[PDB]
């Protein structure tokens, strides 16, 4: 059964127990939910219903004419090279552009940027747990990650609109994902984001005020695979939109990645690189099989 862990009990007596599920989780799921995780409840509803307005006054225009300007709004054959996805991006780090998107409220921007704040501490927090559980010292995480400007860190705002012939496409194909720590705050009614654990697609399940944790490429590099990137995707449906607000705490462009010597014992089977050189191999192969790209950085 998918693994949601209570955050609230690493507090006292059952920390322990609390400990070894989230590491249980990140060696053999790579995915887990958080509850109780300090992100004011009613933040996350405003968020929620200020995305799903802004799909519905602004994005859903631009989806449909994206639709016939790739004759997609007629679904006949199998489409393996297209998201059903509408999508657009917010940076938070090293520098934001929420200044820049010209058609969202100032009550949505001073709201993201308090709830991308929030994430980014919460991301933190998990990291230094991460490195507990590894046995790394402190910090040891955030710091790799930080380079010399301090982390990347974005989110992608995105809805998986109704679709009338499911079977044709994808919401958004397998892949695993580049970077460090992924922060998800998804839809919890419309279910439709699924990981692949032991030969079976397992949905990652709506639950209301939940966030969804997931290790990226990165991650699995520094703990020289102990913890991997395991593959998702979004399935469509005929009626619901899903909403996605995922954020990424990556490293730097200019961090150096490497297989942290703690947890390398026989030589390491993973490269060393810098993470920009990863993100560029990355962007035109993001759909192709994952362990190419670590073979690629030698
Ligand atoms: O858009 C993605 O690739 C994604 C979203 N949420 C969680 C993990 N990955
Ligand atoms: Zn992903």
């Amino acid at each position: 059964k998918f693994p949601v862990v209570d955050l609230s009990k690493l507090n006292g007596e059952e920390r322990d127990q609390t400990m070894a599920l989230i590491n249980e989780a990140c060696e053999n799921w790579g995915f887990f939910e958080i509850v109780n995780h300090g992100l004011p409840h009613d933040l996350m509803d405003k968020i929620e219903k200020m995305t799903k307005d802004h799909y519905k006054t602004c994005q859903e225009q631009k989806f449909n004419d994206m639709l016939k300007s790739k004759g997609l709004d007629n679904l006949e054959t199998e489409v393996e090279d297209v998201d059903w996805e509408s999508t657009f991006y917010v940076r938070h780090l090293p520098q934001s552009n929420l200044n820049d998107i010209s058609d969202v409220s100032d009550e949505y921007r001073t709201a993201m940027k308090d709830f991308g704040k929030r994430l980014e501490n919460l991301a933190e927090d998990l990291l230094d747990l991460l490195c507990e559980n590894l046995g790394l010292e402190k910090g040891y995480l955030k710091k790799v990650f930080h380079g010399t400007k301090g982390p990347t860190f974005g989110t992608k705002v995105s809805n998986y609109p109704p679709c009338p012939k499911p079977e044709m496409i994808k919401g958004l194909r397998a892949h695993t994902d580049a970077g460090g720590i992924i922060l998800l705050f998804q839809d919890d009614k419309v279910s439709g984001l699924q990981l692949l654990k032991d030969g079976d697609w397992i949905d990652v399940p709506p639950l209301n005020h939940s966030i969804v944790i997931n290790l990226g490429d990165q991650l699995e590099v520094i703990t020289n695979g102990k913890y991997k990137s395991v593959l998702h995707r979004v399935v469509t449906q005929q009626e619901g939109n899903r909403m996605s607000v995922a954020s990424f705490y990556n490293p730097g462009s200019d961090a150096e990645i490497s297989p942290a010597t703690s947890l390398v014992e026989k030589d390491s089977e993973y490269p060393s690189f810098v993470f920009d050189d990863y993100m560029k191999l990355y962007a035109g192969v993001k759909f192709q099989p994952k362990e190419p790209r670590f073979a690629a950085m030698k």
